[PDB]
């Protein structure tokens, strides 16, 4: 049922009056195109992330950066806390990080990039599983769970990590 | 289906060289307890945004708030863009804003708060929808859409926006 909790000073306000006087302080957010940061944005609780795309640039020049591709979904808060989990499919590393809004992200000036990767990982496995040791791995810079898996994948056409693009390329064609 | 796809000059390195040159400059972003922002939480594409609360500070003197209880949705980018739906059973106002991580959004100096405002709109509804026009009423400093909503609930009690807090708390016991 409909019910109003009130501290007792706003006992004889009206309601109308009340949200005069909030509305009046709040003043304005301008939530509106070009101007919503996270100063303005508001924020929700309870809630987690998702996306056919995940993307971060380097702190410590701002430039180096990835992109990982495929159907992810992050816990957040929820249980288990802090845990990326879903399908991975492909991974591209470069220089400059554009889109992510109305367009996927791209990296500007692209070095390398992987495909058809089939990593995925459940839920309950939290930090344990393989898409979230590889994106997290990459995150802290380090790549050691990525080349585990890479590893794996190329063991099928006679390669490893120390094979050369070129030869990757041939194997996979 | 796996496949690699790369700079011409990469050809002759090898997997490993490059994700070492890689890492060696993208460095590590620092993604952990107390020391994640903006600056380093990377971000997600094609993605919604929901929870059991939303929440929102004054921009102008950083202490004027509201947060919005029920089960929230927000289309960001995806169709119809930059929507609010779902169901809003509650609306709580006041001066400051705690929680929200494993915590819920609470008004630190609560002045106000409805319950049981049983309100839902539709994804398709777009920006016509109640819970959109109401909860972005209130993000424009603009209380119009609520007090519409609650005339509507009050109506029943033979009651109104101009009536107090006592003589509406009165007739919903
Ligand atoms: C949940 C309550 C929210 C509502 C009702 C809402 C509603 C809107 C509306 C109606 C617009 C554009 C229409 C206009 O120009 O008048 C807009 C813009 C935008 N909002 Fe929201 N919003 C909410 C929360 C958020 C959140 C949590 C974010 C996350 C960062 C966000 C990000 C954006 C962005 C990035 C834009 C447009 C930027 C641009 O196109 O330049 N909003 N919002
Ligand atoms: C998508 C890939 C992500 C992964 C794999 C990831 C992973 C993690 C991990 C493992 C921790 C805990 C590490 C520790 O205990 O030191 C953490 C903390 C945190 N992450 Fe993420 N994260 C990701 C993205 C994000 C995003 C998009 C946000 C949203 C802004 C975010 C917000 C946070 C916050 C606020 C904390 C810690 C807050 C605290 O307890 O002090 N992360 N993350």
């Amino acid at each position: 049922a409909f019910s109003v909790n009130y501290d007792s000073s706003f006992g004889g306000y009206s309601i109308h009056d009340y949200l005069g006087q909030w509305a009046s302080t709040f003043g304005d957010v301008n939530h509106t195109n070009g101007n919503v940061t996270d100063a303005n944005s508001g924020g929700f609780y309870g809630g987690s992330l998702s996306g056919s795309q995940y993307a971060i640039s380097s702190t410590a020049n701002q430039v180096t950066a990835f992109v990982a591709g495929g159907n992810l979904t992050y816990t957040l808060f929820n249980e288990p806390a802090h845990t990326l989990y879903g399908q991975l499919d492909s991974l591209s590393f470069g220089d400059g990080l554009s889109g992510g809004d109305t367009s996927p992200y791209s990296i500007q000036v692209p070095d390398v990039s992987f495909g058809g990767l089939n990593l995925s990982s459940l839920q309950a496995q939290g930090h344990d599983g393989v898409v979230h040791q590889v994106v997290y791995g990459l995150m802290s810079g380090d790549t050691g769970a990525l080349e585990t898996a890479l590893n794996g994948i190329l063991d099928d056409y006679g390669l490893s990590v120390n094979s050369t693009f070129d030869q990757v390329a041939a194997a996979t064609a």
